[PDB]
């Protein structure tokens, strides 16, 4: 599809599910139908890897993901921490109560504090789950919905670390790579998630990439480097927002706006209007 669907229409057309974030439109070609596509982050799809050549729509998808999550979940249950090294676009998400912080190049201390905070949660969750005899993240999410449970005082729910621009991240923060690897491989059992974009899959090493259970792939510089399959060869050139994912169906990512406008024009202004509208 060429014109992106705005989030207000995607949310409205979607059958909502806890920890389902609607993201765009999936062409399901056997029958002629085109439904709302999203990600289930409640289980093994909880970590997400995003690949694609320059200007293909990686940062916009992250904006759409966070806005979509924030429009359909409470800030008590979903929190995002953002490391923005992919164009600066994540800053316009920071006034959402779901977003605990957006860190960029101009404040390296915050990039370090953000990773350290994700580690603190996962590492507190490990002790908490044992001491409170919590059998699974699924059970932990239920217990937190009961205000009489000791665990319900945890202000955190499912916590997502977003890294837009992996090679620049490892390039400027080499010692944080190992900490993020540990979050990706151990976090999901404790409700700690990792979401990473990269221009090339080869720059996102196995030991991290293998723990991103949902891969989303825009048009690649080298189709031989796909993390999906040969379907990626079908993505049209110069169509930002066109992607493929694990179900091997073409996708058109929607836009992070709520004003009914089917384009990515004037998006900075529309994102803020969306955040305001989400305040409901
Ligand atoms: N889902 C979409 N629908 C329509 N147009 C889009 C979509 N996503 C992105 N675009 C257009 O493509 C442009 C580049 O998008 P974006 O900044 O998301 O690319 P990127 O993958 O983050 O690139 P880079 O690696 O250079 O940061 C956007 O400014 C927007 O105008
Ligand atoms: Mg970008």
């Amino acid at each position: 599809l060429t014109n992106p669907v705005p989030l207000n229409e995607l949310i409205a057309r979607d059958r909502r599910q806890p920890l389902r974030f609607a993201l765009g439109i999936m062409d399901e070609p056997r029958r002629h139908l085109q439904d709302v596509w999203g990600v289930d982050v409640s289980g093994a799809g909880g970590n997400i890897g995003i690949g694609g050549a320059p200007q293909t729509g990686k940062s916009t998808l992250l904006q759409t993901m966070v806005m979509s999550a924030a429009a359909t979940h409470s800030p008590r249950n979903v929190q995002f921490y953002c490391i923005d090294l992919g164009g600066g676009g994540l800053i316009y998400l920071e006034n959402l109560p779901h977003v605990g912080g957006v860190a960029n190049r101009s404040e390296p201390d915050k990039v370090n504090r953000v990773v350290a905070e994700m580690q603190a949660v996962m590492r507190q969750r490990e002790t908490t789950f044992k001491e409170h005899r919590v059998g699974s993240i699924g059970m932990y999410r239920q217990l937190r919905d009961d205000p009489s449970q000791p665990v319900a005082s945890d202000p955190y729910g499912d916590v997502f670390l977003i890294i837009d621009g992996w090679p620049g991240f490892v390039g400027e923060f080499p010692d944080l790579e190992g900490q993020v690897q540990d979050l990706a491989a151990q976090g999901l059992a404790f409700g700690v998630h990792v979401i990473i974009s990269t221009p090339r899959w080869t720059e996102l090493k196995s030991r991290v990439r293998d723990y991103l259970g949902t891969k989303i792939e825009f048009r690649l510089g080298d189709v031989n480097e796909t993390q999906i399959d040969r379907i990626t060869r079908e993505i049209p050139a110069n169509r930002p927002g066109r992607a493929v994912s694990m179900e091997k169906h073409h996708l058109m990512i929607g836009v992070p706006r709520f004003d009914g406008v089917h384009s990515a024009d004037n998006l900075v202004e529309a994102i803020t209007a969306g955040v305001t509208q989400i305040a409901s």
